[PDB]
This record gives structure tokens, C-alpha cells and sequence, in this order.
């Protein structure tokens, strides 16, 4: 579901949510990995999961979505964001965005943005040129 919502669930509430999905014995798991599990099990079950916040660009040409503070680096529960994604809808660091998420390939480690639902209080496109 919404990653920020997952974090809104205390580690114990995240393990009880996994138990509801069959993931039991998570008491030994940290809120980070337990959320990643709720993403794999609610997705397997076919539920939708999405991320949201304010993007952060990286000199490397890719960036991550997350809260509004900075910290300079990313975070484990943040969101991965490719350039084609930023470039494709004309985004910017600090931009406000919301969307669905999906895992890339074995080189996943962080989930990646997948579909855009909202961006800079505007649609992911336009038609005036400037």
C-alpha cells in the first residue's frame, strides 16, 4: 500500500499485519524488512502498493522520493527514481509527487517508482511549451 502508511504502523503493528497475510514469527524482524515483506505479500495477494513525498535528485542522474527534510543521502525505506522517470515528466528535486511502485530486477535492493499519479500539483505532461 502507501509506504508512508506502512511506516505509520509501529513495528509490532507491521508484524501483526504480516501475520494477517501469513507472515508469522516476524517479531525477530525489523520494521524495515517487515514492511518489505508486507509489500511482497500484499502484492502477491494482488493489492496495490504506492509511494509519495518530495523527490531528491543525485549528481549520478537518478534520484529518490521520500519525506521533505534532506539528510543529503537517501534512506532505506525511501523510493528509487530513474532519470527517464524524472526526464519523462519534467520533474525536479524537491518536487511533490505520488505514484505506484515496482521492483526492477535482481539489482533491486530499493523499490523503484513505476506509475505517476500526481506531480507538482499538475499532470505528468502539458502542451504550452516555454
Amino acid at each position: 500500500m502507501n509506504l508512508t502508511e506502512l511506516k505509520n504502523t509501529p513495528v509490532s503493528e507491521l508484524i501483526t499485519l504480516g501475520e494477517n497475510m501469513g507472515l508469522e514469527n516476524l517479531a525477530r524482524m525489523r520494521k524495515q524488512d517487515i514492511i518489505f515483506a508486507i509489500l511482497k505479500q500484499h502484492a502477491k495477494s494482488g493489492e496495490d502498493i504506492f509511494g509519495d513525498g518530495v523527490l531528491e535528485i543525485l549528481q549520478d542522474g537518478f534520484g529518490f522520493l521520500r519525506s521533505a527534510d534532506s539528510s543529503y543521502l537517501a534512506g532505506p525505506d525511501d523510493i528509487y527514481v530513474s532519470p527517464s522517470q524524472i526526464r519523462r515528466f519534467n520533474l525536479r528535486t524537491g518536487d511533490t509527487i505520488s505514484g505506484k511502485i515496482r521492483p526492477p530486477k535482481e539489482g533491486e535492493r530499493y523499490f523503484a517508482l513505476l506509475k505517476v499519479n500526481e506531480v507538482n500539483f499538475d499532470k505528468p505532461e502539458n502542451a504550452r511549451n516555454k
